[PDB]
DNA sequence: ATTATGACGCT
DNA sequence: AGCGTCATA
């Protein structure tokens, strides 16, 4: 009862842009904005495959991974921006430095951490302390929360989605007590009243709308965030787990959508995130492991601890290239240009990190895919990084996997490769 | 022949 | 250290 700890002791929230890639390109071209349209690497391969997708053409049934003559036949008028092409292979380099513009500014409002390149996770708690203490027990205003969903509400005794939002909020508000400074709740709130800000700030700034979830941890933020997009944010208490998680497929939760989650399923026989509470701490600990069961325990009832790290900034900086089918890289030239190739654009990404971040790395991992390999990674070997210059990185990367060459014929290539993949990493302040 | 990433856990 | 898992545009 007493002391049974309820993980509402922080305020997070997970901010995610929509459909990131698409803005990017639909700022720059201001004829793609307000269109079914999607991003697409390559184009020669079946029209290029397509990486992000306007919310627009999802609606004509469009998708992430969808080969672009395809999404072709679902939407005929689909309007496509490429991926830059440097050196032989795409270029990420405008949607890493637009992520910078949406990074920099949340980051006013609190420390961040970078989860990917659209999204970032906020702790809030301690900006939620001090707004409390500015707002002085004062109500806190719909018009304060003007985009945001409370998840579970409205419920019990209109047919329009803001209407709907509307009355969520309303029940919410009218509920709260903010003469608690203390209260969970009052604290979500406050928290969101805080992400409203972000989020304008972040769409004032650079033109880009967002998504969000407030939550007490990052696994309930980043299931809100979803909850309703694009351009909303949502609002999960505590109060509203065992609802939501009653009819949530275990793998919607964050970590669980692969072999774990799957394992989970089959050998507890359940389908849904809630069905977990029945089960002993034991009990799960027995089937996943010490560490798995533990998080599985408490996170079917809301409550994680993972903190919110204080990193902005990628731990590493890495170029890598697949060449499938028949384009995999049978003779030594053929290798060797492209660890060049890739080299070069690390060294440029490098040069321009060291400058921005005063950091250096210090070491340069290889990894290569071999045809026939089940796996996406064959072979990972490192060595050390003590320059900046891509013809040495390129060097070094040959001599590090020459020898996985099979045939005794040193020109060519045996099997040929199907990934080339150059990763610097263990940065020291410089 | 989705591709190009990036973080973290295990042994 | 090298491998595997899970994740996102
Ligand atoms: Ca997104
Ligand atoms: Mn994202
Ligand atoms: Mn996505």
């Amino acid at each position: 009862g007493p002391h049974m700890a309820t993980g509402q002791d922080r305020v997070v929230a997970l901010v995610d842009m929509d459909c990131f890639f698409v803005q990017v390109e639909q700022r720059q071209n201001p004829h793609l904005r307000n269109k079914p349209c999607a991003v697409v690497q390559y184009k020669s391969w079946k029209g290029g495959g397509i990486i992000a997708v306007s919310y627009e053409a999802r609606a004509f049934g469009v998708t992430r991974s969808m080969w672009a003559d395809d999404a072709k036949k679902l939407c005929p008028d689909l309007l496509l921006a490429q991926v830059r092409e440097s050196r032989g292979k795409a270029n990420l380099t405008k949607y890493r430095e637009a992520s910078v513009e949406v990074m920099e500014i949340m980051s006013r409002f609190a420390v961040i951490e970078r989860a990917s390149i659209d999204e970032a996770y906020v702790d809030l708690t301690s900006a939620v302390q001090e707004r409390l203490q500015k707002l002085q027990g004062q109500p806190i205003s719909a018009d304060l929360l003007p985009s945001t969903y409370i998840e579970g509400l409205p419920q019990g005794p209109t047919v329009q989605k803001e209407g709907m939002r509307k009355q969520g909020l309303f029940q919410w508000l009218d509920s709260l007590q903010i003469d608690n400074l203390t209260s969970p709740d009052l604290q979500l709130t406050v928290g969101a009243v805080i992400v409203e800000e972000m989020r304008a700030a972040i769409e004032r700034e650079t033109g880009f709308q967002c998504s969000a979830g407030i939550s007490h941890n990052k696994v309930l933020a980043k299931l809100a965030c979803g909850l309703n997009k694009p351009n909303r944010q949502t609002l999960v208490s505590h109060g509203s787990v065992p609802q939501l998680f009653s009819q949530m497929p275990i793998r919607k939760i964050r970590s669980l959508g692969g072999k774990l989650g799957a394992s989970v399923i089959e050998i507890l026989g359940i389908e849904y995130m809630g069905e977990l509470t029945q089960f002993t701490e034991s009990q799960l600990q027995s089937h996943f492991g010490e560490k798995n069961g533990s998080w599985l325990y408490a996170m079917c009832r809301g409550i994680e601890h993972d903190p919110v790290k204080p990193r902005q900034l990628p731990k590493t900086i890495g170029c890598s290239k697949n060449f499938p089918g028949k384009t995999a890289l049978a003779t030594r030239e053929q290798v060797q240009w492209w660890l060049l190739q890739l080299a070069q654009e690390l060294e440029e990404r490098l040069t321009k990190d060291r400058n921005d971040n005063d950091r250096v790395a210090t070491q340069l991992v290889v990894s290569i895919r071999v045809q026939g390999d089940k796996r996406l990674s064959s072979l990972r070997r490192c060595c050390a990084l003590t320059r900046y210059d891509a013809h040495k990185m390129s060097h070094d990367a040959f001599t590090v996997i020459k020898n996985c060459n099979t045939s005794g014929i040193q020109t060519e290539w045996s099997p040929p490769l199907t990934m080339l993949f150059l990763c610097a990493t263990k940065f020291s302040a410089s």
